[PDB]
């Protein structure tokens, strides 16, 4: 076909096989979730989109999902990040200082992967899916991150950290998932502060992104929100990592 109906990639080939085998290994090496049943999770993940139409999906049709991967993570030792989601995994993977979304068994399970099925048949459209900006925002992939997105900010407390992409044009950017959902729901109560690790791209030697116009609009808005904001420049990520990875090396 030479023309599909939406604009977006199809799902991922082998979805349900690949959601699947993703639930088994997940609950296997995680005691905390060791008992999960990975049929009744596929079955709810499935129940959230088949048979809907895939621009009218809600964080209701999800529920059930959310319900049984409800999952504790270590409040204070929470990672966010915007745009630079590699170095995020990299850094988490050398001794689990932080933990980010794929930590846990809803993100594990779709990181990277994308799904939609069709109105009233209950095929999964692996042709193509609703693109955010050219179809539809309330699409099941975009309303899956929204949705496990928004839960991860809301169990943050102490200091929460995140990780920004400093060669950006927008280092914050308000339309971001950090920007537009996570900011918007750390909990002033129990997040202190929301600690910014300004990533580098560029050569060697720069400027403080630290004073960055949106970095800068990024404190105005957390402080406004009774939560107190640090900002930090990582001038080299591969300095940085080789550090976490061995914090005795001199040039450290
Ligand atoms: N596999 C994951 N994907 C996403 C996570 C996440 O945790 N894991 N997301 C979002 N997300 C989706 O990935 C793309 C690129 O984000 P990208 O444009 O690079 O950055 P965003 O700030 O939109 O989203 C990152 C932020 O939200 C959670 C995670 O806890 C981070 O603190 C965009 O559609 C996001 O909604």
């Amino acid at each position: 076909r030479w023309r599909q109906t939406w604009s977006g990639p199809g799902t991922t080939k082998r979805f349900p096989e690949t959601v699947l085998a993703r639930c088994v290994k997940y609950t296997e090496i995680h005691p905390e979730m060791r008992h999960v049943d990975c049929q009744s999770v596929w079955d709810a993940f499935k129940g959230a989109f088949i048979s809907k139409h895939p621009c009218d999906i809600t964080e209701e049709d999800y529920q059930p999902l959310m319900k049984l991967g409800t999952q504790t993570v270590p409040c204070n030792k929470i990672l966010l990040w915007s745009r630079i989601k590699d170095l995020a995994h990299q850094f988490t993977q050398v001794q689990r200082d932080m933990f980010t979304l794929e930590d846990t068994l809803l993100g594990y399970l779709a990181d990277d992967l994308t799904w939609c099925g069709e109105f009233d048949t209950s095929k999964i459209n692996y042709q193509s899916c609703p693109d955010w900006r050219k179809d539809c925002s309330n699409n099941p992939v975009s309303v899956f991150w929204k949705t496990v997105s928004r839960r991860f900010a809301e169990a943050a407390c102490d200091v929460v950290h995140v990780m920004l992409d400093g060669s950006r044009s927008k280092i914050f950017d308000k339309d971001s998932t950090f920007g537009s959902v996570q900011v918007h729901n750390l909990q002033p109560e129990k997040v202190q502060t929301l600690e910014a690790w300004v990533i580098h791209g560029g050569r060697e030697d720069s400027r403080d992104l630290c004073q960055d116009p949106t970095i800068k609009e990024l404190e105005s808005i957390i402080s406004k929100r009774n939560i107190q904001f640090s900002c930090k420049n990582i001038y080299r990520p591969d300095k940085f990592l080789q550090c976490v990875k061995n914090p005795e090396d001199s040039s450290c």
